[PDB]
């Protein structure tokens, strides 16, 4: 049986060995939805070559590797499992990557779909909440990829463009929480402090309107909430580079900032992505927790487990793919909205892309 | 007969007439949880001086004074009446007023209460997000009362130090906005665009942990969910002031970009106060929606009404303390953990105030 609907699952990807490193840094350097640089088509390749080295040491100091396809086939899977089961009258389903910046690309994905002869098309965003930046950039290639090519889909397109509190996501991060406090010294469970962690953005973008950090921290809640507060909390945010203004507090500044005032007894929770990559990995996991833990004395910082193979979490991408597919959603109230202070005409391209598709 | 359980309901507080304008500033001034300044003794007053021409003027374009004092009165009788009748165990109960820079001041109800004989003594803030610096600054405020009395406490004490998502105060607020949806001509209704305001606060005390954002942005969300995301929103700050780097975006520049965006039907929701004062009555209703709006070219903007006066609101008050009353709570889990950036001495002190209190 030929597949009927496709679940295009977007997320941004990561060098699956150190040799991809190079290119996976290139597309990133040229892509204007998310950078503008001076003599761009020249200092792309030049950036990418420069970082190389010090990226793919990154990625050796994990193992080699980023495991974002392995886990996204493994959910993709999973998920597509329980689809068929769940809306016999939209399968036979089938899932397909569209990763951003590394194989297989969004356009390569698309292509494939359009190939297969769908007759639905969705574009899943793996990020549950939404960033003009992330998930906004992957739409921003879909409405592209059709206007580049010239040509109108041959599908029947929609998205899922963001879902920061889904009953099913809280559920499994709230599971991977307790059981990570579990792993701490019983005398000392009580006492740990959780330090929600989320990729930062710069200060730029938060002020454009951007709607992850008000997302994010809905996420935050609801865990909580699940929790019942068992423990104290605070949600802050990874990943700064550059000498610019992002927003803080940034998660190493806090850990360290945590042990000096006698709050030695941490757990790191990444909230914004559900899978394991270079932020957890290597910046939570060596760069944090490793080395500026021990230099702070640190008694004990552990880090949740990443959402990764949890059948829950394969059911909650079912359960969201189900649930949208039934409302004949386009899209979510929310993407009708751009930005207030948005400056990439791109936006509301994308945005009218997905809103007035037929169906 | 005599009161048994005071409440205390802390705020920052409003000049109730221009005369009381430069007192409330130099109080302000001279509160180093708040800020520390250079010669911050000789400084207060004088810039206290100097900013009042300008804040009286704001006041007296909205009536002449803050309506603060009577909502919260109000609030606070409604609060009383229903407490009697929720917890007759803990009747007669009384509420006071503790205002931060104006009359009745916060030391002055702690007085009162304690002149009163009161058993039970309960610090309920009037923000339902925390922030160091206002429910933080007001909870200080009473460890300070304490430690410069140079004597303990003869009531038992306990917070309610925070209450962003409590399900009335969510429902009160969609309930506003729904009826303010309503005030909208109809065939523009499903335009509208949602901004939910509230008072910005400095980079430099949200880099270094403030609760506040993350709170409010949870108080949206549940909103937002209540409404079934009927309309597109976006959470954006207001009333920033100096040359120094604020959260964004600024409610201003966004109700500016998204008239020249073409979605000239806003309506404003302050999501983080629940009475009228001059961020609504003043900086939103005039500032924004009277001169810069129309200077924008907007269609309509709208205003939620403020909590005010609502029945609702009261209930969810006295649901507040009743819940808190018994579950014995000495304040939430979240106060436990001060920033873990935290400079200020006062606040682990404040902290253990609460947390080392008998029950
Ligand atoms: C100017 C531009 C940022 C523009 C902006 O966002 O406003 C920045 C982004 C990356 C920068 C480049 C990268 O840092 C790589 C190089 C760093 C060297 O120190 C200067 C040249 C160098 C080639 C930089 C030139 C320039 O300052 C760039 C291109
Ligand atoms: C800052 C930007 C998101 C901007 C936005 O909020 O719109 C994010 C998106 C992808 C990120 C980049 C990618 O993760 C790839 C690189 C990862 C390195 O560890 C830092 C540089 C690196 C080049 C990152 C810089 C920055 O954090 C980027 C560019
Ligand atoms: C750090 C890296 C340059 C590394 C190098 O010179 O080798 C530079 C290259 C392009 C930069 C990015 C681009 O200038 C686009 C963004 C500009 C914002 O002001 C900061 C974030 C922002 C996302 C920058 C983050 C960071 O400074 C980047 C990623
Ligand atoms: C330097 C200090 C901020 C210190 C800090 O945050 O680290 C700021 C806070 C308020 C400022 C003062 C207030 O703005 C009032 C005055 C404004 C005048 O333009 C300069 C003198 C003036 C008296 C300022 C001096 C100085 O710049 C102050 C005192
Ligand atoms: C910025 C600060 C909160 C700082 C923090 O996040 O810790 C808030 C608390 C009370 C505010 C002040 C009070 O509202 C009184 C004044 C109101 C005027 O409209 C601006 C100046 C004014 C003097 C305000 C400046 C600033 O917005 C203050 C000082
Ligand atoms: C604007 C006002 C001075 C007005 C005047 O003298 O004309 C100054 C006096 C003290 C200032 C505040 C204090 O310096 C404390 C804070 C310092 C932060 O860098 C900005 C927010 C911050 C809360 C300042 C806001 C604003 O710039 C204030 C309130
Ligand atoms: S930058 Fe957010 S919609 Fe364009
Ligand atoms: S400034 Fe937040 S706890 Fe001290």
């Amino acid at each position: 049986r030929k597949p009927k609907t496709g679940i295009l699952m977007l997320n941004m990807g990561g060098p699956e060995t150190l040799g991809d490193v190079h290119d996976f840094l290139l597309r990133l350097f040229l892509d204007r939805d998310l950078m503008t640089l001076p003599i761009q088509n020249k200092l792309a390749p030049f950036i990418a070559k420069r970082l190389t080295p010090k990226i793919q040491e990154q990625y050796r100091r994990i193992g080699g590797g980023s495991p974002i396809k392995i886990w996204t086939s493994k959910q993709g899977e999973g998920m597509v499992k329980l689809l068929d089961e769940l809306s016999p009258n939209t399968a036979p389903h089938k899932y397909y990557i569209g990763f951003r910046y590394v194989h297989p690309l969004t356009e390569e994905a698309i292509e494939e779909m359009e190939r297969d002869g769908l007759e639905r098309a969705i574009a899943f965003t793996q990020y549950p909440q939404y960033s003009c930046s992330t998930t906004g950039s992957s739409l921003n290639a879909i409405y592209r990829y059709y206007n580049q090519v010239g040509r109108k889909p041959t599908m029947k397109w929609s998205t899922i463009d963001r879902w920061p509190t889904h009953h099913l996501l809280i559920q499994c991060f709230a599971d991977h929480i307790l059981k990570e406090l579990d792993h701490f010294p019983l005398e000392k469970r009580s006492e740990v402090v959780i330090l929600f962690s989320a990729h930062s953005l710069p200060m730029s973008v938060v002020n454009r309107g951007d709607p992850y950090p008000q997302e994010v921290s809905a996420t935050v809640q609801k865990v909580m909430e699940r929790l019942e507060y068992c423990n104290p909390y605070r949600l802050v945010w990874q990943s700064k580079v550059g000498p610019m203004p992002w927003l803080g507090p940034q998660t190493d500044e806090s850990i360290k900032g945590l042990c000096e005032r006698g709050r030695k007894n941490i757990l790191l929770v990444p909230i914004a992505f559900t899978s394991d990559h270079i932020e957890t990995l290597y910046e939570l996991d060596i760069e944090y927790s490793q080395v500026l833990a021990k230099e702070c004395g640190v008694e004990n910082i552990r880090r949740a487990e990443s959402l990764n193979g949890n059948p829950l979490f394969s059911k909650a991408l079912a359960d969201l793919v189900h649930s949208h597919i039934q409302s004949n959603e386009l899209c979510s109230k929310q993407l009708t909205l751009s930005c207030p202070l948005c400056v990439n005409p791109v936006c509301r391209e994308t945005k009218s892309f997905f809103t007035s598709q037929q169906l």
